[PDB]
């Protein structure tokens, strides 16, 4: 049995956060504990949203709670969007206690920038999280999931290339993190200009014998929110099954994203009207409805070895 | 698709509330919106918890979110737990509201109020919380899941046998929900002093007004060991077999009994494997094994027959 602790926004309906990554975790067999950052109504798509936040404070008498029982024993430890300086550098001090009776405990961190939709009532990130990220979060990462954006803030280099974007990857191995894939980017792909383009690195440590991988998949024409909580949910499971093999972890990772996503547009489609582009209501994922597909993929993608 | 508005406890581990509630609704198919009650360590069963709870106010903030987005339409609301007449009060509130878009929104509810240990009650909600749930939540209620013990203290009466306890079930029809099920009780049953029995009702009123009862008992062998969250898990499943099931509680009720006794035994098992010989399970080492019984949840093997009073 693999125990995750999980710490992400809530919403009562939609799928963000913690409710993106849950349901999926638990159908692959995880055992996930989940630390509710905020909950909301519904994610910040919508024209309006209600809730209330969690702060530093509460995030701690929680994880006290779990400590005083001696229950705060984990496998892996999972973060995504956060807009809170104060609860980010909480999160480091507790994976790092963690580290501690578990030196084996896996932490992957998508370390959430900018203007997304998210579901903590939130309009944007502020910019003083970045050092945050930088010189706390990354270092005690396993894997991290930034999208290009991400990736060069990090860094503080830009990408124009598939051969800069790895030499990023690189200079984030050496921060830290094992194993990094970029979720998104704006470079052409040789496929096609429909195609999106991510891009996948893990160090397996002896010298160190670097797999590189590249990934195209077409784009669905919409709008998705919590598409990069479910896909960072999705990797550690995969990873956790291939830990060697970061090329099947990404594919099985990526196909079901394709399914999920298909299902989700043409749902999306056919609630709304002829002609009648989909609101993001309509367009919430259609988790519970994939359960088929996420448990076990049809692979669709073929990542090629760089 | 189906959508349940569930208003429960949360806990960060473990499974009670809606831990409980959701990843069984989810696996059997169910769009589940989840506002949190409480957000806690874990449950009151460990020596230690620590969290925040949530005032009728913030509950209604929830709410006030998914009106201003036109998204306040749901097939079902499920309630347990509550420990705030204020809070419950708020539920009830918006349970008319939502019953006023859609008359044929189901009501699920399992008044929480205490147990029948050994033969005398204790209540773990204030007093004051009884008076509420009589008089305004049981008549929106269409489906409730009492003990023995919440099932006196509703309609006064005391249950010596199994004819009075059919007594009490009509008295709980005529104060509004169409189906009752007494979950547990002190009764004797007839296979056992080890066997546990449950009674349910469902109540239809045919065309000419002549009323039809099913009414049906059943007897499920005692685990040894204290468990938390099988109520609401109960409550869960029964409101996904009922809505499967709709005219037949007799099978509604064998599967969602079926599957407490699959999920119970992974449970046992694992508690007794992982705690070491002649060591008795703590509570931490006894949470529902929930995940691992996936498959369990979503076609349950019927293991008790339902006997048709
Ligand atoms: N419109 C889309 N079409 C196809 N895939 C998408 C689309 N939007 C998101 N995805 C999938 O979601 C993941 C991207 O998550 P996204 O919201 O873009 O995260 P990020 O902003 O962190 O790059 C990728 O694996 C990608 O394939
Ligand atoms: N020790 C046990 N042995 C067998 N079944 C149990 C046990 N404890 C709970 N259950 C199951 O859980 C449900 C009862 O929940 P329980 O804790 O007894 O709730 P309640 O107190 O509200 O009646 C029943 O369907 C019952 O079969
Ligand atoms: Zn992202
Ligand atoms: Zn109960």
């Amino acid at each position: 049995e693999c125990r995750v602790l999980s710490i992400q926004s809530h919403v009562v309906r939609g799928y963000v956060g913690n409710r993106a990554a849950t349901f999926p975790l638990q159908v692959l067999g995880f055992e996930v504990d989940a630390v509710n950052s905020v909950q909301f109504s519904n994610h910040t798509g919508y024209s309006h949203w209600k809730g209330q936040v969690l702060n530093s404070d509460e995030l701690q008498e929680l994880y006290d709670g779990l400590k005083l029982n001696h229950v705060n024993q984990y496998d892996y430890v999972l973060t995504g969007y956060t807009r809170d300086k104060s609860f980010l550098a909480m999160v480091v001090d507790i994976v790092q206690e963690l580290k501690q009776q578990n030196p084996r405990l896996v932490y992957v961190c998508d370390p959430v920038m900018g203007d997304q939709r998210n579901g903590e009532g939130a309009m944007y990130v502020p910019d003083d999280l970045l050092p945050v990220y930088r010189e706390k979060v990354v270092p005690v990462a396993d894997i991290i999931t930034p999208n290009q954006f991400e990736a060069e803030l990090l860094t503080g280099r830009k990408i124009h290339s598939q051969e800069e974007a790895l030499e990023v990857m690189d200079m984030l191995h050496s921060m830290g993190p094992d194993t990094v894939v970029i979720t998104s980017s704006n470079l052409l792909s040789p496929r096609g200009s429909d195609y999106l383009m991510a891009l996948g690195s893990q160090r397996t440590r002896g010298s160190v014998v670097t797999q590189r991988i590249r990934m195209e998949m077409h784009k669905v024409d919409a709008v998705f929110v919590g598409t990069g909580d479910l896909f960072a949910a999705m990797l550690l499971a995969w990873t956790h099954k291939h830990p060697n093999n970061l090329k099947v972890a990404c594919e099985k990772t990526v196909s079901a994203m394709h399914h999920v996503l298909q299902r989700t547009i043409k749902c999306a489609k056919a609630k709304s009207g002829e002609g009648v582009k989909p609101s993001p209501a309509q367009l919430e994922l259609r988790m519970v409805q994939s359960k088929k597909d996420i448990e076990s993929p049809e692979i669709v993608v073929q990542a090629t070895v760089l």
